[PDB]
C-alpha cells in the first residue's frame, strides 16, 4: 500500500567526472506497478558539463519496475524505510563510474540522494568528446547474493558515426530492513532522453522497465 500507483520523486546528485565537480537536481513521476517514469533534471553547479550526459542518465529508480505477481518486488517491499544501491560501470576504454545512492520515502514522495565518481575517461574518447547518442535497451540479470539483490548488465551506448561503446555494470541493491529476496530473473530496460537544451543543462528522461522470468517463462 505504501507504494501508490502514481508516485513522484526528488533527486539530488553530487558528482565528479575526471575531477570536474557538478551537482544535479531533478523531479520525476511515474507508475511504479506499470514500470514507467519520467524525470526533469537540471545542472545546478559545474555546468555546462564537459562530458556526455549519457554516463549520468542511468543514475536517476528501481521502485518503478513492473514485476510478475510470483517475483517478490524486494525494492517496493523495502518502503517506507527504502534501500541503498552501489554501482560500478567499467567502460571498454578504461573509463570507470562508481555510484552510491540512498532511496527513501518522505511526504508521500521518493527522495533519491546520489554520489557519483567518474574517472580515467580518455580526453579523446566519446565521453569527454560528447560523441554518445543514448543507450540501447538493456537486460539486467538479477540474483540474490549475501542478503542483497544484485544486477549485472552489458550496457551499450550508441556513438556518433555508428557503432557502440560498451560498459559492464554491476549493482548491489540492499533493503534497509529484511524483506523477501527474489530468485534469478531479468529486467528489460529502455531509457530515452525525451528532450534536452543545447548544452544538456536541462534534460528530460523516460524509462520503461519490466521484470521477466529467466526460468519457466512458459512460452
Amino acid at each position: 500500500a505504501i507504494i501508490k500507483e502514481f508516485m513522484r520523486f526528488k533527486v539530488h546528485m553530487e558528482g565528479s567526472v575526471n575531477g570536474h565537480e557538478f551537482e544535479i537536481e531533478g523531479e520525476g513521476e511515474g507508475r511504479p506497478y506499470e514500470g514507467t517514469q519520467t524525470a526533469k533534471l537540471k545542472v545546478t553547479k559545474g555546468g555546462p558539463l564537459p562530458f556526455a550526459w549519457d554516463i549520468l542518465s542511468p543514475q536517476f529508480s528501481k521502485a518503478y519496475v513492473k514485476h510478475p505477481a510470483d517475483i517478490p518486488d524486494y525494492l517496493k517491499l523495502s518502503f517506507p524505510e527504502g534501500f541503498k544501491w552501489e554501482r560500478v560501470m567499467n567502460f571498454e576504454d578504461g573509463g570507470v563510474v562508481t555510484v552510491t545512492q540512498d532511496s527513501s520515502l518522505q511526504d508521500g514522495e521518493f527522495i533519491y540522494k546520489v554520489k557519483l565518481r567518474g574517472t580515467n575517461f580518455p580526453s579523446d574518447g566519446p565521453v569527454m568528446q560528447k560523441k554518445t547518442m543514448g543507450w540501447e535497451a538493456s537486460s539486467e540479470r538479477m540474483y540474490p547474493e549475501d542478503g542483497a539483490l544484485k544486477g549485472e548488465i552489458k550496457q551499450r551506448l550508441k556513438l556518433k558515426d555508428g557503432g557502440h561503446y560498451d560498459a559492464e555494470v554491476k549493482t548491489t541493491y540492499k533493503a534497509k530492513k529484511p524483506v523477501q529476496l527474489p530468485g534469478a530473473y531479468n529486467v528489460n530496460i529502455k531509457l530515452d532522453i525525451t528532450s534536452h537544451n543545447e548544452d544538456y543543462t536541462i534534460v528530460e528522461q523516460y524509462e520503461r522497465a519490466e521484470g521477466r522470468h529467466s526460468t519457466g517463462g512458459m512460452d
